[PDB]
């Protein structure tokens, strides 16, 4: 835990300002040592691939001795009984931290940085992350209750269907995160850890949804064009698998980023070859591609052929997902042409920009108004 070492350090570091005696003083000094060293273990928030033996990796550790070795010698001070000698050497690790966050805690300045920032956004995004999340807590929550009750886990489609509800509430707990985050016109409070579960959260929604509906498809085809309870659940863990090892991105590359030597903090995604956009497009081919085709030609049989009533649920689940990932897709296509450098005007940008949260909303708007398509 990097972000809780500099924690560690910088409340230690206020206890010698206001310190009184030697003891004091030691004390809150043999504690700064500890986390040094446990910082220097670890892997900072720029540096993801490259090795623990890179040059990169090298210039971070040393860092850390220079910060470790500054330590010793206030140390060696509080040892032999000098209060405010000592004082004076600890404030040495302020240019240390300054030093860092320039490094490893900056996110490089685009052009265009004022892009998307508009006060409708920070108020419509998360009224609207507010109605979707808790529609969707009392939605999804009747759905999985209901299954337990009346569906007793009777049918392949009503496995899938029960796991579906899970995965929508997994999201929608963490919403409240990204509402708030917008609301505070994008800075984020809540530290690195939640800003890469609660980005691995909504990465899991979209291949566990598709991953599940593609089953959905390929149950009601089977069911029905040519008429396995222990291989639909052995499945739907597997897809679980899947989900998580394909939100891995989101736990490796997201950190809390300050922009522009600010007090506000971001959790954005690091990308750094450019494969990251050679393979930042492979997650719409699996996600789009391998089921949109499979669930066209699963259901444009049955449809044309046809037991009824999970089939009308389904149908509209699959056709609204699908139909509110085009015109984010449009979007955040468009975005990794403002990345790459080929369209420069800011005037496009912040159209882009603006445009991302709202298309986001539709996107995973699907959450809370699944549950509405059992009702039927
Ligand atoms: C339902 C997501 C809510 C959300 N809204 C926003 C903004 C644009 C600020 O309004 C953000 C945000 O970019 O930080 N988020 C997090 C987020 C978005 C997409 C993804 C995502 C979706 C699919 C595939 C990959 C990712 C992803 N992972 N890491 N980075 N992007 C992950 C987290």
């Amino acid at each position: 835990d990097l972000e809780d070492n500099w924690e560690t350090l910088n409340d230690n570091l206020k206890v010698i300002e206001k310190a009184d005696n030697a003891a004091q003083v030691k004390d809150a000094l043999t504690k700064m040592r500890a986390a040094a060293l446990d910082a220097q273990k670890a892997t900072p928030p720029k540096l993801e691939d490259k090795s623990p033996d890179s040059p990169e990796m090298k210039d971070f550790r040393h860092g850390f001795d220079i910060l470790v070795g500054q330590i010793d010698d206030a140390l060696k001070l509080a040892n032999e009984g000098k209060v405010k000698e000592a004082q004076a050497a600890a404030e040495q690790l302020k240019t240390t931290r300054n030093a860092y966050i320039q490094k490893y805690l900056i996110l490089n300045s685009s052009d265009c940085p004022k892009a998307g920032r508009h006060n409708y956004i920070f108020v419509m995004i998360p009224t609207l992350y507010s109605i979707i999340f808790v529609v969707g807590i009392f939605g999804n929550s009747l759905v999985v209750i209901v299954i337990y009750f009346y569906m007793k886990l009777k049918t392949v489609a009503s496995v899938f269907l029960l796991n579906l509800a899970l995965a929508d509430l997994c999201f929608l707990l963490t919403l409240p995160l990204w509402a708030v985050y917008t609301a505070m016109e994008y800075r984020w409070p809540f530290g690195n850890y939640l800003c890469k579960i609660a980005s691995a959260s909504v990465s899991f929604n979209l291949y566990a949804s598709v991953f599940l509906l593609t089953c959905l498809s390929i149950d009601r085809y089977l069911a029905i064009v040519h008429p396995t309870m222990l291989v639909a659940k052995v499945t739907c863990i597997i897809i679980w698998l899947l989900a998580g090892l394909a939100s891995l991105p989101a736990i490796i590359h997201r950190n809390v980023f300050f922009i522009e030597n600010t007090n506000i903090t971001v959790c954005a995604f690091h990308y750094e070859s450019t494969l990251p956009i050679g393979l930042g497009l492979t997650k719409n081919i699996l996600g789009f591609l391998f089921p949109f085709l499979i669930i066209l030609t699963s259901y444009t049989l049955i449809w044309k052929a046809l037991n009824d009533d999970i089939f009308k649920i389904i149908m509209a689940i699959v056709l609204f997902f699908f139909f509110s990932w085009i015109p984010h897709q449009i979007f955040t296509f468009l975005d990794v042409l403002i990345q790459l450098g080929i369209i420069r005007d800011c005037r496009i940008a912040d159209i882009v920009d603006t445009a991302m949260p709202i298309t986001i909303c539709i996107a995973y708007f699907n959450n809370c108004l699944n549950p509405l398509f059992y009702g039927f």
